[PDB]
């Protein structure tokens, strides 16, 4: 234990703040999935786990490169062998500044160019292999191979550098039937390696790796990988598929007890579909992917560079910068943040067409940071063509100038329209600022468009508020970019609009003052309070065609529970707690 306010409980846990304001205002981060498991640089981070798997396409690279697997295991990657051919193989990265090819300093400089706000390294993946000097696990990257703590290194890059660190950890699954194919050993130390210790020990590892590493390096964002409690994502093995619920409430405990000791304020994650951890003080990390609409309360999305693996490849292929950079667009709509993976080789190097993403990301932030750091997302998360199919495992999105993504600023009286290109004929259309809408822009005071550096702007041609939508001319096109940025400064905040299916409430007699917009869907109470109104401070609720509203007292849409159709109506302060529109 560590002295704080915490005890191992969920609900001493559940006071933690999920995702403090800082973490909201990032936005953009970049971790890289890099260690022993990059050695083979064949099919995926996972190779340690399929080189074992019988009949498969990894144990046959690795039988005719490096020998039968029973013969030449993933310990020959980590402590140094010999191949077939005869030559030496091991993750024994050197320091560019000793000779060697791993130049850690240049590819801090890259990810901060990329703009990113957090970063770091995968202090330790499934493998067993701890990147850090652990006393612990011996099968660390200190006592063999670089002999060099990389987790410690890439802590001091990245405070050098003035970014917020993130440690990825994915050892929940090292004894949960990573290992599973690999053959049963009683030495006690591959054993270790292995994830073939008595469970009580592989949690107790578990949560000692934790420690280690969080009192090592003091890290803003614990990235917790799948098995802490997810049923169904271990196959077959004979496992929980999870870390006992004891020792993660220990970790809780123990990591927000730390932070209230250095005085920051932390984040740890999981998994949408592992629960074991709740959204009260963790985050909801979608992998691969992203909610198809405004999700809240706050969540990240992590992905990576590549289609294939989250570690190098000989022949491995990358995504667009349009593809991360409208991706991210999305995201950050819909109020949650991105975590890009890059893939350095198994020599520390990082290729030139991931530096390429980098730096067009980098560029795009560094001159349109206004619209992305320290926004909020609006009540509407876009207009066009171009969506998301929703969920993890989803493709990237890669939208057009018919495509529109908000974002606003906490005081909710600027709005960032970002288009996804540029419209051939200068034109822009806001459908939810049209008169059809409720919109009143008279306090509209200004529309302008970002230029080529941060602080240009140029004000708008024309516009003019149709019923159908809110018609923008656009100004010369400016330097050339993957998206072009709108700023609408209004006056008195941001117009509430009404959407064409769906409602608007506000805390007031009338349709006047502070309100949220809200379209098909459940809306708790920590959905209305993060979107700016408390429920028990609603009194009015506005609804447009066909679309019933049921209302409830339960932050959680639970109990008895009044109804509402279309046309305004007035509620009593207080007899709000949770809406549900529906037809
Ligand atoms: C491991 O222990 C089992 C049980 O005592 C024994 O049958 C087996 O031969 C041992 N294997 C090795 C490599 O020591
Ligand atoms: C989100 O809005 C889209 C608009 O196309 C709608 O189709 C979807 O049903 C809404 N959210 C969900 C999944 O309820
Ligand atoms: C944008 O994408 C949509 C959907 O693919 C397409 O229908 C539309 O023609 C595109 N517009 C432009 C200007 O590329
Ligand atoms: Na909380």
């Amino acid at each position: 234990q560590a002295s704080g306010p915490y005890e191992a409980t969920w609900e001493s846990t559940d006071k933690h703040i999920a995702s403090p304001e800082w973490f909201r205002d990032a936005k953009f981060g970049v971790y890289w999935h890099w260690g022993a498991f990059t050695t083979p640089q064949y099919a995926s981070e996972w190779y340690p786990r399929n080189m074992y798997e019988p009949g498969s396409d990894q144990r046959k690279h690795h039988t005719e490169t490096y020998g039968p697997p029973e013969e030449w295991g993933y310990a020959n990657f980590i402590n140094g062998a010999d191949d077939l051919k005869g030559n030496f193989v091991q993750f024994k990265p050197v320091l560019s500044s000793k000779g060697g090819e791993f130049d850690p300093e240049a590819i801090i400089k890259a990810v901060k160019a990329s703009g990113a706000k957090f970063a770091g390294p995968v202090g330790e993946h499934h493998d067993g292999y701890s990147m850090w000097d652990s006393k612990v696990n011996e099968w660390n990257s200190v006592k063999r191979g670089p002999k060099l703590d990389l987790v410690k290194l890439w802590a001091d890059l990245v405070r050098k550098n003035g970014m917020k660190l993130v440690v990825a950890m994915h050892q929940a699954y090292n004894y949960n039937g990573f290992y599973e194919w690999a053959p049963k050993t009683n030495d006690t130390s591959l054993k270790k390696l292995l994830g073939q210790l008595s469970r009580e020990e592989s949690d107790q590892l578990w949560f000692d790796k934790h420690r280690e590493m969080l009192d090592h390096v003091q890290p803003d964002i614990i990235w917790n990988d799948f098995s802490l409690d997810s049923p169904g994502y271990c196959a077959d093995f004979d496992g929980p598929c999870a870390v006992a619920e004891k020792k993660r409430l220990e970790f809780l405990a123990y990591y927000f007890n730390r932070a209230v000791e250095w005085n920051k304020e932390v984040v740890t994650t999981h998994k949408h579909f592992d629960v074991g951890f709740r959204d009260t003080s963790t985050v909801s990390d979608y992998e691969r992917g992203g909610p198809a609409n405004i999700t809240r309360p706050y969540w990240l999305t992590d992905d990576a560079i590549s289609a294939s693996s989250w570690s190098y490849t000989v022949g491995i292929q990358y995504y667009s910068s349009k593809a991360m950079v409208h991706s991210l667009l999305d995201r950050i709509s819909k109020n949650g943040n991105m975590l890009l993976n890059i893939s350095p080789t198994a020599v520390g190097v990082l290729p030139d067409e991931q530096l390429k993403v980098l730096q067009d990301i980098g560029d795009f932030l560094g001159r349109y940071g206004e619209s992305v750091f320290s926004t909020r997302a609006w009540d509407i998360y876009g207009e066009g063509p171009n969506q998301v199919t929703g969920g993890s495992f989803t493709a990237p999105l890669q939208g057009n100038s018919s495509d529109i993504r908000f974002t606003r600023n906490k005081d909710a009286n600027v709005l960032y329209a970002t288009v996804l290109g540029w419209p051939d004929d200068k034109h822009v259309s806001i459908a939810s600022l049209g008169s059809d809408a409720l919109v009143d822009l008279k306090s509209l005071k200004s529309i302008e468009l970002l230029g080529d550096k941060a602080g240009e702007y140029e004000q708008v041609s024309d516009w003019k508020q149709t019923k159908d939508a809110l018609e923008i001319s656009l100004p010369a096109k400016p330097a050339e970019s993957l998206a072009y940025v709108l700023k609408l400064t209004f006056d008195g905040g941001i117009p509430v609009p009404q959407p064409k299916i769906g409602a608007s409430v506000f805390s007031a007699t009338s349709a006047t003052g502070r309100g949220v917009s809200l379209g098909l869907g459940d809306f708790s109470e920590e959905f209305l309070t993060e979107a700016g109104l408390k429920p028990d401070t609603i009194r009015f609720i506005r609804v447009s065609s066909g679309t019933k509203l049921t209302v409830y007292s339960t932050g959680d849409l639970s109990g008895d529970s009044k109804e509402l159709d279309a046309g305004e109506h007035k509620v009593e302060e207080g007899s709000v707690g949770s809406i549900t529109i529906s037809k």
